[PDB]
């Protein structure tokens, strides 16, 4: 017998976790005793078959506590991962305010730069990091939960040339991204810093970074959007600091948005930055 296959027959579909254009994720029971004792797995599926099967080989082969854990497939394919009843922090941090004070936010940061600086070390650039990808799995501890559009950069390449990009996340994206579809480690970094400050908002969806630079550039621009964006980055204008948001928090979020991604900080740096906030 094997642990890691699942029978697509004991898989019962409960409600959706979320979805991209060409993939969706779903809760699930896997119940082969049919009496709902089963476990609740992630089940992710399409709605593009190669593009799935190297995910899978992708987090199949991951191993790290803020990295979200593969169960298995059921084979056409899908993926099974390990369900996080809190959610996203899309779904965690407005219903939990109270409970979740900067110290802990930082932490949470902290936890997210240590999964990215695991993926990049294995010459991974993820394109995909905002807040509803990182997953809660406790009050002290958050995993990245989405590789969907994760890409292997060549050996002795700084980059990976991206060629579908009808569906990027725009408002996450470092400006190398937007004028000319080149992903870096640093792009990573980038994403990071737009992530960070969902994170300090309590991904309120006002304050959210479409919301947000849609305000800055306009909401009505249609196909030209994303040149309005890149001419505001060019600028050197950037989201504003979070409310209670101390500057030196600030100043590390900035540090991810350098224009040129030769002068980002690091996964690296990040870490010791808020380590050292914390004591
Ligand atoms: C990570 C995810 N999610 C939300 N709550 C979750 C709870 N547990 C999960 N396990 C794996 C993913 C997952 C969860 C939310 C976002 N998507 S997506 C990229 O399709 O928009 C996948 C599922």
């Amino acid at each position: 017998v094997d642990p890691t296959h699942f029978e697509k027959r004991f898989l019962k579909r409960i409600r959706d976790l979320g979805e991209g254009h060409f993939g969706k994720v779903e809760l699930c029971r896997y119940d082969p005793e049919g009496d709902n004792t089963g476990e609740q797995v992630a089940v992710k599926s399409l709605k593009h078959i190669a593009d799935l099967k190297k995910e899978i080989e992708i987090l199949r082969n991951l191993y790290h506590e803020n990295i979200v854990k593969y169960k298995g497939i059921c084979t056409g394919i899908k993926l099974i991962m390990e369900f996080l009843p809190s959610g996203s922090l899309k779904e965690y941090l407005p219903k939990n305010k109270n409970k979740i004070n900067l110290k802990q936010q930082l932490k949470y940061a902290v936890q997210i730069c240590k999964g990215m600086d695991y993926l990049g070390s294995r010459q991974y650039v993820h394109r995909d990091l905002a807040a509803r990808n990182v997953l809660v799995e406790s009050e002290h501890q958050v995993k990245i939960g989405d590789f969907g559009l994760t890409k292997a950069i060549e050996t002795d390449k700084e980059y990976y040339t991206v060629k579908d990009d009808r569906d990027s996340p725009v408002f996450w994206y470092a400006p190398e991204c937007l004028m000319q579809s080149k992903f870096y480690i640093a792009s990573d970094v980038w994403s990071f810093g737009v992530t960070l400050h969902e994170l300090l908002t309590y991904c309120d969806s006002d304050s959210s970074p479409m919301a947000l630079f849609l305000k800055m550039i306009g909401p009505t621009h249609g196909q030209m959007t994303v040149t309005r964006l890149v001419n505001t980055l060019k600028e050197g204008k950037r989201l504003p600091c979070p409310p209670n948001c101390p500057d030196e928090v600030y100043q590390l979020m900035r540090k991810c948005w350098e224009f040129q991604p030769s002068n980002r900080t690091s996964f690296q740096n990040l870490i010791e930055g808020f380590e050292a906030l914390l004591k």
